[PDB]
């Protein structure tokens, strides 16, 4: 069973001996720190953490003893605030005396702004604010996945609109392939849910249950998939029978969209000779609602996509849309799902546009790039103490390392506001109390063991929309 | 509760309809596919997956019903193999009819060798082998953390040996700071455990319970930490009282080692004037078993470490060890825990060596670099079907994409062997049966719902030792 007393960085066990004596309040904040691009971030994921790990009775006698036992061996020493944890158990029935205020989930906020704050609500528990830094900071992951996914949606939107004149089906243009490529089952669920803030297409099934349990949607599920082959289901037919494999699969899935990986042996032969000739008659007969999607999966992503389109364009009746771009017949599409990340995505759609191919023809799948190839320093997600009360006097605190101004932290009690021009500003040093900048956008989401404000996944999606969708 | 029917890539739900008719056997293997860095990998982590996710009754009526209902909406259609999963429920009390063979955990194996194989043990369950691909492939993560961690140990061993003449304390030279910097609590435990294959220092507490539950050690815990400050415990004192914080902290932890982050405002002032002058009397009085560890945390990692050492070297009595390298007194050490990954680790120790500073003086902490900044394509960890039986005939299968020879997969039934020169070789096409290369080195680790072979964490550590250690 999960034990919050064992869910922190080891050294934090020792911090109650280190703060100034007579400290009654430790107040800390989280930001995606600005760096001398990712200029705005999607705030998403805290609600999962609050419900799964922080709310309710999270301290018991048994958990205190278990922690005591582990730390004794781990430190080879008795450092451990047993009295501190006992207090929480006795006074608050094991509920955390903490208040957390946060910007609404889905909000899109420029770098360098307060996203949430944390403070103890009982003077005895000054040490608890930063005990839970470690667990709260892990919100960097769904923030970064949601943000990186949204940035890719921006690229797709721009090129889809330019080459086709609209944004139809944009929400299905980037599919989550990342399940096998992440570091754990829990990560899979979290990462997949964050991608679903921006898109509807996913094969990472774990995301669905997480959304259902922690956020909720009006619709039965937040994400969808389609039948698709893998190399095993083609190669199992044997090298000489790729055509048989292709024919069997498209016939089994005759009335729904189906994707077929076509690069097992020779992607170009597959497109030109197998799909383009031998099996052409099984393709041109398909419904617009059930296209064949040809999937290359190797080689230079841009070069391969262009060559595949060139091949298909000569075997199938291509049209020219109102924007002047080439368009495959509606029963035929392509998906590139190898080596796609935000950089290569950009390179492919720009390459397609140069060669006069509509973005309508293509979709993208991304695995490692979408859910795993990300770190906390991408957006500099960071949690820092900015205000303490010692001997009844509040003081504004911060770090400001001499060799790295990028690492300076904010001072005092913080609040987030709309500017007169409608942008965002974070007020420091309790200046939000002057009430010159309207209402604080941070809301109490957690207080004394209770989740006090929640958002549906539908609300979050609304908050995270692109401007171009809004227009 | 975990549901194995909902723990695969969506498209695999539809694969039982795509294999050739009358397929009775699907046989697949995992390798860290070949194609000068990372020439060998540490096999670690499969045992966790087998025990947590795959063994025992993993199928129930409720789980089948749940999966059916989810996939109906997810595909907007009925494609779920309800009958297949019901078969496993009724016939095997929900135990998976699968056999898995693997190299022992902790083994160090060159790239491009079979590490484990999976095949169905019931003809009705041909589809099951690749259903579980997604969960098994996640073994890439502990494999990769363990391997990258071990490669860093190799660098540290080399330079520690060169600058000091021995390897004393090597297993504490790279400390895991990665807890806040990974993607989840589960990943924290897995990754931290993987680092502990090679080292004993960690602040990622989640790794301890994982090892205790899934692997086991003779010792009470597999990993250790020491008291240390963070920025909040220094800055809380106010900008004008940095000295007061340092004094309080080292006095609270007077007889155990203690690290104190010293760069809140000015690392060089902290080292030269606060530690080096004002509080010097509290440092030189400390025990060899309870040093102060000064911790810079910003700026260019190599430049900062060198300047910190030069500062301390002028304020404290430095000696010269038998190898001719400079050594701080035993009550004083440094730890660099910012921007450390395998590349910068190399740069720092090399730079220290060039300036005649012993590696004894320094330790490293690594967070994101150790546990998060890693992907499945670093070692090309990959799972592929190599052998099927259809209509009672065995067929050797593989992929071989024309534009990428690096993606070619192995053919047929696989086995792992020792060569005459004592190396590893992977035999394909059932050739291990020819018995020209002795016994298959893979062991059956899972069969029909049961874990059939397992390793303690102590054995894994032994298997993963460096040559120089041996
Ligand atoms: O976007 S689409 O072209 C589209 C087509 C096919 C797939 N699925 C694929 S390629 N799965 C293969 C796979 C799965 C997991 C991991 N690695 C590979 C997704 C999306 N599409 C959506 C809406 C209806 C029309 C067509
Ligand atoms: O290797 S050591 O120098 C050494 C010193 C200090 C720490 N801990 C530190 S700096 N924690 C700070 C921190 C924790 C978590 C995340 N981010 C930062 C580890 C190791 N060491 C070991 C053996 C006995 C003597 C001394």
């Amino acid at each position: 069973e999960f034990n919050i007393l064992l869910a922190t960085d080891s050294y934090k066990v020792t911090h109650y001996k280190q703060y100034p004596p007579n400290t009654s309040k430790v107040y800390s904040y989280f930001e995606c720190r600005e760096k001398k691009k990712y200029e705005e971030t999607v705030f998403y994921g805290l609600q999962y953490i609050l419900n799964k790990y922080l709310k309710g009775k999270v301290v018991t006698k048994e958990k205190i003893q278990e922690a005591k036992d582990v730390y004794k061996e781990h430190f080879q020493d008795d450092v451990f605030n047993e009295k501190g944890w006992n207090y929480i158990l006795e006074k608050y029935d094991g509920h955390l005396p903490i208040e957390i205020k946060a910007v609404p989930e889905g909000f899109v906020i420029p770098r360098g702004n307060v996203l949430f704050t944390v403070e103890n609500t009982d003077p005895e528990c000054y040490w608890l604010t930063n005990w839970i830094e470690t667990i709260l900071v892990q919100s960097w992951y769904p923030i970064t996945v949601a943000t990186n996914s949204r940035e890719q949606k921006k690229i797709l939107a721009k090129y889809l609109l330019e080459t086709s004149g609209n944004l139809d089906g944009l929400e299905y243009k980037l599919h989550d392939f990342g399940y096998r490529g992440v570091s754990s089952q829990e990560t899979a669920g979290i990462g997949a849910s964050a991608h679903l803030v921006n898109f509807k297409g996913t094969d990472t099934v774990a995301g669905l249950a997480l959304i259902k349990k922690y956020y909720g949607t009006k619709d039965p599920v937040p994400g969808y998939s389609v039948p698709a082959a893998e190399h095993s289901t083609i190669t199992a037919w044997g090298k000489d029978h790729e055509k048989d494999a292709f024919e069997h699969i498209v016939t089994q899935f005759s009335s729904v969209p189906v994707s077929v990986v076509s690069d097992s042996y020779d992607i170009y032969n597959a497109c030109e000779k197998i799909w383009g000739e031998d099996l052409r008659h099984l393709i041109v007969s398909r419904s617009t609602q059930a296209p064949l999607i040809i999937r290359p999966d190797s080689g230079n992503p841009l070069d391969t996509v262009l060559k595949v389109l060139e091949i298909l364009g000569k075997k199938f009746p291509v049209t020219e849309n109102s924007k002047g771009y080439k368009l495959l017949p509606p029963y035929l599409r392509v998906i590139q799902g190898d080596g796609v990340d935000i950089n290569t995505l950009q390179e492919i759609v720009e390459g397609m546009k140069q060669k006069m191919w509509s973005i309508e023809n293509i979709a993208f799948g991304s695995g490692g790039g979408l859910l795993q190839k990300l770190t906390r320093d991408l957006l500099n997600c960071s949690f820092k103490c900015s205000y303490v009360v010692t001997n009844g006097l509040g003081i504004n605190v911060f770090k400001d390392p001499v060799a790295d101004p990028n690492k300076r932290s904010k001072k005092g009690r913080l609040s987030l506001h709309r500017t007169p021009a409608g942008n965002f500003v974070t007020l420091e040093e309790g200046k939000g109390d002057l009430e010159e900048y309207g209402q604080d956008l941070l809301h109490t989401v957690f207080k004394n063991g209770k989740v006090t404000k929640s958002y549906s996944f539908d609300e979050i999606r609304k908050n995270a929309q692109l401007n171009i969708e809004l227009e």
